[PDB]
């Protein structure tokens, strides 16, 4: 990207449209850049995630993982980066399916 740029927090690799299998590991890369650096954050439909949730959890290079998925877990993800300077999302569906 561009190391030196003035305005809101760009993502430069976002989630995508992935159709995982049900019972397995979801793994939702995102990476956001800005001075300082925005804040990522994961939206289920519009609700806290995964805020409270022992198997859900992200790395250090807001990686959302999710172990033991679920035909119900399938779900609109939106990894907002807000920055000091402005505000960015992604979008992002996850389908999980029981035989891929």
């Amino acid at each position: 990207g561009s190391s030196g740029s003035s305005g809101p927090p760009i993502i430069l690799q976002g989630p995508a449209n992935q159709t995982l299998a049900v019972d397995g590991t979801a793994l939702l890369k995102c990476k956001a850049t800005g001075d300082p650096l925005p804040v990522i954050s994961w939206l289920k439909e519009g609700f806290t995630f995964p805020g409270r949730d022992p198997r859900a959890t992200i790395q250090e290079q807001g990686t959302l993982q999710i172990k033991n998925l679920r035909i119900s877990d399938t779900g609109t993800y939106t990894c907002v980066a807000t920055s000091s300077s402005g505000e960015t999302s992604w979008s992002a569906v996850l389908d999980v399916t029981e035989s891929g």
